[PDB]
C-alpha cells in the first residue's frame, strides 16, 4: 500500500475553498525545520517536480511558544515583505536550533536588524498593507486548516500529508515517497 487514507495523507474535516495545492507549515523551531529547508532539500527537491498548476505555499505557525512564536509568524510576513527571509533565516534557524536564545519577540528583532532591516523599516513594512496582507493570510492559513503538528502540509485545503511518525532509517524513501505523494497529490482533482 502506497497511501491508504491516513497512512501518508489523511483527509481534513474542514476543507478550504481556494486553499493552496500544497500548503506547507513549518517554523524556525523544529528539528526537521532545518533538515527540511537546509539538508534534505525536501522543500527545494519537490519544487523541481512542481509543474504549472501546483501552488506550493510555505507558511509559518504560531503554536510554538506563544510569546515570540506568534511574533516569529509575523517574521514570515515581515521577511517575505522585504525578501529578507534568506538573510534573517540563517541567523534565525541557527539561533533557535543551537542556542535557544530565540524565545522573545525582541530576539526576533535582533536577528531582523542584523540583516540591515532596522526596526524603522521592519515596523514600516508591518505597518504597510502588503506585509499586513501576508500577516492576515498568515494567521488565517493556520486558522483555516487549524494546523496541529509541525511540519504539516495541506493540499488544496482538503488532503494533509502525514510526517506524524516517520523517523526510521531511510531519508531516501522519505524524500522519494514524499515527492511521490506531492506529485500525484497535484492530480488530486
Amino acid at each position: 500500500a502506497q497511501y491508504e487514507d491516513g497512512k501518508q495523507y489523511t483527509t481534513l474535516e474542514k476543507p478550504v475553498a481556494g486553499a493552496p495545492q500544497v500548503l506547507e507549515f513549518f517554523s524556525f523551531f523544529c528539528p526537521h525545520c532545518y533538515q527540511f529547508e537546509e539538508v534534505l532539500h525536501i522543500s527545494d527537491n519537490v519544487k523541481k517536480k512542481l509543474p504549472e498548476g501546483v501552488k506550493m505555499t510555505k507558511y509559518h505557525v504560531n503554536f510554538m511558544g506563544g510569546d515570540l512564536g506568534k511574533d516569529l509568524t509575523q517574521a514570515w510576513a515581515v521577511a517575505m515583505a522585504l525578501g529578507v527571509e534568506d538573510k534573517v533565516t540563517v541567523p534565525l534557524f541557527e539561533g533557535v536550533q543551537k542556542t535557544q536564545t530565540i524565545r522573545s519577540a525582541s530576539d526576533i528583532r535582533d536577528v531582523f536588524i542584523n540583516a540591515g532591516i532596522k526596526g524603522e523599516e521592519y515596523d514600516a513594512a508591518w505597518n504597510s498593507f502588503v506585509v499586513k496582507s501576508l500577516v492576515a493570510q498568515q494567521e488565517k492559513a493556520a486558522a483555516d486548516v487549524q494546523l496541529r503538528g509541525v511540519p504539516a502540509m495541506f493540499v488544496n485545503g482538503k488532503y494533509q500529508l502525514n510526517p506524524q511518525g516517520m523517523d526510521t532509517s531511510n531519508m531516501d524513501v522519505f524524500v522519494q515517497q514524499y515527492a511521490d505523494t506531492v506529485k500525484y497529490l497535484s492530480e488530486k482533482k
